[PDB]
C-alpha cells in the first residue's frame, strides 16, 4: 500500500521532477479533490505546492487522504467553494458524477450537477483573477465517432431521446463554456479527455467495468460479462494521468484540447476479463439476457495523443502494473 | 375611435383573429378556460399566443419585465384585465393545465458576444419551467424549439429524427446547443416522470406585430427600408430557408397542445414559403420602393454560415393545421403594422 504509492511517486519524481517544480509554490485548487483522479494529483503535488481541495464531505477527504499516506496538514479542505478566499493561479477541474448507472437513472441530476458545478467554477476562476483552469473532459464527447486516430477536433452527434447521453452532453456544454470563457476573457483554460482510469487506490465499490470485474472475482470467485465484450479501447494508469494533467498545467497556452490515453493500453472487455480472470484465478462466463441500458453500445476507438507526447509527457505504467498495483490495493484495504 | 360601430381593435389583427377562428375554432376552443401560462410571453410569439388565448382561456404570463409586457400586450390590442403577468414561477399558486415554454435570448449579435449567459439563460429557465410543470402536476409541456438544432444536417426533407453535431470552439453554437441540452431534458422529464411533453422545431417567425428593434434578418431589411431608404445584404445571401407567419407558428402549437401523447417532436415551417435571403432582400424593397446592395465587407461573425434547408413538416399538417399566411401577405401586414406604429 505504501509500497506501491511510495514506489510511484519516487518513479514520477525521478522522471519529471523538473515539470513538477514548475508548480512549486503555485496555489492549486482541485475540485472534487475526493474523487479517484482528484486524489492522486492531491497526492502528487501537495508536498511541491500549496493545495486547496473543494470536497463534497471534508471528513471522508479526510478518511481518503491518509488512506493513500497523505498528510493532512500540507492541504486545505474546503467544503464551500465561496469560503475560498485565497487566490488560486490554477484550477483543476475533476468533480463529476462517475457511475454509468446514475447516468441514465438520474439523467437530469447529471446535467445539473456538471452544468451548475462547471459554470460556477468558471465564475470564480474569472472573479479570482486565475492563471489557468483545467477541465477534465471524457472520450464520451466523441458520440458516434469511431475508429482510430480520433483528433481533439472530431466532433460528436447526440441524440435528445436518449438518457444515457444525458453524461456526455453536460461535459459537452461545459466543455464550451470553458472555451468560450477563455475566448471572452483571454483566461487560459485547457480542456483534457481521458479515456478511463485505472490503477492504485481505486476503491472496490466502483461499478466502472475494470472494477466490476475486479470485484466479482474476489466476492463471487466469477466475473460476469453482460455483452459479448467486444467494446474496444485504451486504458491509462490514473497516476499517469495525474502526469499528464501536471504537463497541462506547465504549459503556455490560451487554449487547448488534449486527448488523456496511453496508446500501449489498448484492449477489449472480453480480454480485460481474460487477463483479470487468469490474475485471480476465477472463470469468465457470459449473461447477455439482462438489462444493458446503462451501457454504450460496441465500440472501437483509439485517441490520437500527440499532444501530451510533444509536451515531453511519456505513461510509465503499463496494464499489468496498473491491474496488479490495483488489485493488490484493493487485498490491503479490505 | 369607433366611427363605424365596429368596435377599436387593429384591423389587420381583427382580421388575422377572424380567419383564425373561422379555419382552426375547434381546436382553439378545446383549450378554452383552461389554465395556460405561457413564458416569454412578451415576446414575438408568446405574445401573438396569449392574444389568442386570452379570450376564452384564463391566462397566466411569465416574463423578465411585467412592465414591457403591459406595453406589448397593448400595442396588440390584448386585454390586460384577462391576464395575469408575472415575474416570478413561485408566485403562481393557480393549477396550471398546460405550459408553453416560449422564453429565450432571439439575436445573433447576443449568441457570440453573450455566449455564456446565452447558455445560462436557456438552460435554468428550461430547468425551472421543467421543476415547475412536475410541482404543479401539469397536463402537458410545449417547449419551443429552433431549426438550428439540425446544425450541420442540410437540404431537403429534414425529419425530427435527424439532428445536428456541435463543434464546442464556436462560440455561435451557444444557441442550438444551449437548446439541445433543453430538449435532452424535457425528454428525460417526460420518460422519467411521465410528464407529457413536446418539442415545436421553429424555422423563423415573421408577419404583424414584428417589433422593429428586432435584427434578424426580416427586419433587418424592413426597418433599413424606412430608416435609411437601402436595403444592405451582408453576405450574398445565398442561404434558403422556410420561413413562417408568427400567427400560423401559433395555431400549429395550438394544435400540438390539443394532442394526448407523451412525448412527441413536431417541425414547425410553412414549406410554401422557400425563398433565398436575396430574393427575400427584393421582395421587400420592391414593397417600399428601396434597392438592394451589397456591403461584404463586414463582419458576419454572428450570421450562420450559408446553408439550403426544408423542415419535413408533415406531422403538424397531419393533425388538420395549415398555414393560412402566404409570403405576400405576411411582408405586407408586418410592413403595414410598423408603419402604424411610427
Ligand atoms: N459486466 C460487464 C461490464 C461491462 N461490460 C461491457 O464493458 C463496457 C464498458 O463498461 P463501462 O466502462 O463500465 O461502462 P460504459 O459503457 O457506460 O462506459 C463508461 C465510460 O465511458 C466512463 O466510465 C468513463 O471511462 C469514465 O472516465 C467516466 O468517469 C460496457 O459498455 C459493456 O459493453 C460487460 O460486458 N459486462
Ligand atoms: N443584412 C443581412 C442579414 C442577413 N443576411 C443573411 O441572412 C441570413 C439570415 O439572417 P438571420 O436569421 O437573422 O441570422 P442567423 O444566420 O443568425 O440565423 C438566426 C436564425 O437561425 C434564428 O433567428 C431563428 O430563426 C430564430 O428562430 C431564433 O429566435 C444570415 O446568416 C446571412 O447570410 C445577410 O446577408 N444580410
Ligand atoms: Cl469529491
Ligand atoms: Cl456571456
Ligand atoms: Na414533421
Amino acid at each position: 500500500m505504501n509500497e506501491i504509492l511510495k514506489k510511484r511517486l519516487k518513479l514520477l519524481k525521478n522522471n519529471f521532477g523538473t515539470h513538477i517544480n514548475k508548480i512549486a509554490n503555485k496555489k492549486i485548487l482541485i475540485t472534487g479533490a475526493n474523487g479517484y483522479i482528484g486524489s492522486i494529483l492531491t497526492l502528487i503535488l501537495h508536498g511541491n505546492a500549496k493545495l486547496y481541495c473543494l470536497v463534497r464531505n471534508k471528513d471522508k477527504m479526510i478518511d481518503r487522504f491518509q488512506e493513500i499516506c497523505g498528510d493532512i496538514d500540507k492541504i486545505d479542505i474546503y467544503e464551500d467553494l465561496y469560503k475560498i478566499q485565497d487566490k488560486i493561479d490554477i484550477v483543476i477541474h475533476c468533480a463529476a458524477p462517475t457511475q454509468s448507472d446514475f447516468f441514465i437513472e438520474n439523467p437530469i441530476d447529471t446535467v445539473d450537477i456538471i452544468y451548475t458545478n462547471t459554470k460556477n467554477i468558471l465564475d470564480f476562476s474569472k472573479k479570482n483573477n486565475v492563471e489557468k483552469i483545467i477541465f477534465l473532459s471524457t472520450m464520451e464527447i466523441y458520440g458516434d465517432v469511431i475508429g482510430d486516430n480520433i483528433v481533439e477536433d472530431d466532433i460528436g452527434k447526440f441524440s435528445v431521446t436518449n438518457i444515457r447521453n444525458s453524461y456526455p452532453l453536460a461535459k459537452q456544454i461545459s466543455e464550451f463554456m470553458v472555451h468560450s470563457y477563455s475566448k471572452k476573457y483571454s483566461l487560459s483554460t485547457a480542456i483534457v479527455r481521458l479515456t478511463q482510469a485505472i490503477g492504485p487506490t481505486a476503491q472496490i465499490n466502483d461499478n466502472r467495468v475494470y472494477m466490476d470485474f475486479i470485484r466479482s472475482a474476489i466476492k463471487k470467485s466469477q466475473i460476469t460479462l453482460f455483452t459479448k465484450g467486444e467494446t474496444k479501447r485504451e486504458y491509462i494508469d490514473v497516476f499517469d494521468v495525474a502526469t499528464a494533467i501536471i504537463f497541462v498545467m506547465c504549459e503556455k497556452k490560451m487554449f487547448e484540447i488534449y486527448n488523456i490515453s496511453n496508446p500501449n493500453i489498448f484492449i477489449s472487455i472480453y480480454d480485460l476479463a481474460k487477463t483479470i480472470s487468469a490474475k485471480l484465478n476465477v472463470q469468465v462466463v457470459f449473461d447477455l439476457q439482462r438489462d444493458t441500458s446503462q451501457y454504450l453500445p460496441s465500440f472501437s476507438r483509439r485517441l490520437n495523443s500527440k499532444k501530451i507526447y510533444q509536451l515531453g509527457w511519456t505513461p510509465l505504467f503499463d496494464l499489468n502494473q496498473s491491474l496488479d498495483d490495483m488489485i493488490k490495493y484493493i487485498k490491503e484495504v479490505n
